[PDB]
DNA sequence: GCCTCAAGTTAACTTGAGGC
DNA sequence: GCCTCAAGTTAACTTGAGGC
């Protein structure tokens, strides 16, 4: 059967507004009832949880549009899955990369521009 | 001397606008000449060298004033740089616990909700 | 409850109008 | 150039008004 906004609303875990916004912002799609009511197909629950989990990685709405291109496979997860541990891959070397150079910066406070890592990454 | 609101833009590579609001956010300060405009004391440029480093640590403004309290020490220093090597360090761990839990989840693809690292985390 | 559409919210600023 | 203050900008939504 087709889910109606209220408990894509529930299972989800996110507000109806949210969902509608997700549909205005191209993430899920909706198929209208009778009296132009949204119904959804099941299968928005495992985009919503792929929203979700893209937005913990620290990924923006747009761009979590930009890799759903416009019927969820085996491929996309997999296609999407490792697009993102690479993004929270690079996203980490670089923190870890200033824990490094803050860890020498400690025992200075120079803060010298045209000398410090810091400063000038 | 004391530097014009212009010198410290240049020195500290901020818009004056981006020196109005961090001094109305309070994160720096000024004093007014003959002639109501500001002048700031050299100081500055390391606070605003801290905010931005602070920015690239990923804290917000108002956390970084709420470090700050309301003139710059050695042990100062040593306070905000370990403060923020640690947020730093647990942001990190966050985001390598999802690196993991997305690594075993990437052959998956099942996203049960109440069986799976990456939605119940 | 569901639908629409306008406007408000936080963050970190920028842009613009008005005036010296 | 610098000063003030009101309003605009992006992001991810939420709140509210109005109506079925
Ligand atoms: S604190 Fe001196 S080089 Fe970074
Ligand atoms: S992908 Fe199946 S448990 Fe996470």
């Amino acid at each position: 059967a087709l889910l109606t906004p209220g408990e894509v609303a529930k299972r989800s875990g996110v507000a109806v507004s949210a969902l509608h916004f997700y549909e205005s912002k191209g993430l899920i799609t909706s198929i209208r009832n009778s009296g132009n009511q949204r119904r959804y197909k099941r299968d928005v629950l495992r985009y919503v949880a792929i929203i979700k989990i893209a937005q913990r990685i620290g990924i923006p709405l747009a761009t979590i549009g930009e890799a759903f291109g416009v019927t969820l496979s085996a491929k996309e997860w997999k296609q999407l899955s490792s697009q993102w541990r690479e993004e929270l891959d690079r996203r980490i070397h670089t923190l870890v990369a200033l824990r490094d150079e803050l860890d020498g910066c400690i025992g200075c406070g120079c803060l010298s521009r045209s000398d410090c890592p810091l400063r000038n990454p």
